[PDB]
């Protein structure tokens, strides 16, 4: 029950004589595990429905710098608009919300939340995110 | 659009990413394999290893030539032999030569010229028949005849 | 539907076929490049000239190792290797080594194992510490401890 | 005005183990001209239109088994049925048909018709077609 690698090339900007414009491919290969797993960040950042009455998890100005899945775990990097002044309850639902969102998908068993391409201690807040963590490890990650 | 055979493909290489003798670790490397100078440098080779001893055709390099490096520079192959492509020849058999290699690499589509090298360096002849200091394609090498 | 990642390439080697010395003239020879064998056998080169210097990552192969052949038959990637590949190993560091040989050739999807071979030849291990006696993927390395 | 090279694939039967049928490409590079050509002699063996007054120049039944065009030379390797007993008129006709038709692609100058991959004396008939010729080798090749 997945999508497996998928081949898949994007054309950029090959051009260098400038009197014919030409594109030129780079092939890149990717499970869909983490085609889908940015999908779901991206979805949690745009935020829940304005016809419901849930409230955001993340930063509407909040951005995906990268996503990736290195054996069981979620690389999620965004960037420094996700570090901001939370409570501790608020802060809790967020990381929650993220790893409850995350793990539908089963190669996913714990996220590593990185800003800007590098390890923080917080995005609020009272929680160390210092390192890998999943739903049973966030008790223990208060400060 | 671009015509390229095969393009770039971006891989990684994973080495050995270990600090706790506990747990084996490997870390990825980028790499950026660029299709039509992996296809063109298996080529070059494939001419230096020389014709089928079942058949009837000629090499047109030595044996011992070596590939040192295999660029490709906007239309231009930069092909980097080692010394041992430097020998005497008739001006037929370097002609053949000279032939041989554009014919073969300008199969790649994203190539139409040829700039041969030797140690890294610029050469002016391999046979003593051809100048080869600059870079050229077919219909240059009538021009090149010294 | 097959899933290569370049595919076979259909292509020709123009050798020397002259014979009137006034007229140099080039022949053709087939060459069918198989695309997967020519980037994997660029992978595994790229992994024995190690990682880059300006990182923290150790290599996964000696240095003098040369590769002496690579294809792919079926799923499995034969990686033939010199007799340098064999060396003493830390368990660790043999296990990173497989693993990492794996993580980089198995991103081209046709293959799925690899079957090592030394000098053309099978071999028992590497390192000491794990069987490479038959073809093996990612699941069979905890299986394959000695 | 041309084609010039055209990145083809064939796609071609890829199955070893018989559970999953599974199809495999094989990339092929040819030069819009032997698509031409080869487009041209399959319609010359298929004849003049029923509806005119025009007869045919190689018999139906023949075969095109490969079409190449080295430097500027059309190699017309045709099948076993080609060559008949024809009369020096007809087989004349024949020939001047296939370069009138062919010498219509500006790189070729000459053609070398071969029969079953291999060299042959003549197709008809009184002409000698043991080495390339064009429109004005014809009549020094009469045997
Ligand atoms: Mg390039
Ligand atoms: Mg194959």
């Amino acid at each position: 029950d997945l999508i497996g690698d998928i081949d898949l090339s994007l054309y950029f900007d090959g051009t260098k004589d400038e009197q014919n414009p030409k594109i030129e491919q780079q092939e890149i290969l990717v499970d869909g595990d983490e085609i889908l797993g940015q999908y779901l960040i991206q979805a949690l950042i745009q935020g829940p429905s304005q016809k419901g009455s849930l409230a955001p998890i993340l930063p509407k100005d909040t951005k995906l710098l990268s996503f990736d899945i290195k054996d069981d775990i979620a690389i999620i990097n965004l960037s420094k608009e996700a570090i901001v002044n939370m409570s501790a309850t608020k802060e809790q639902a967020t990381l929650e919300g993220i790893i409850a969102t995350i793990t539908q998908i089963p190669s996913i068993n714990k996220i590593n939340i990185l800003v800007d391409n590098q390890m923080v201690d917080s995005l609020g807040g009272n929680f160390d995110i210092s390192k890998p963590f999943g739903k049973e490890d966030i008790p223990n990650l208060k400060i």
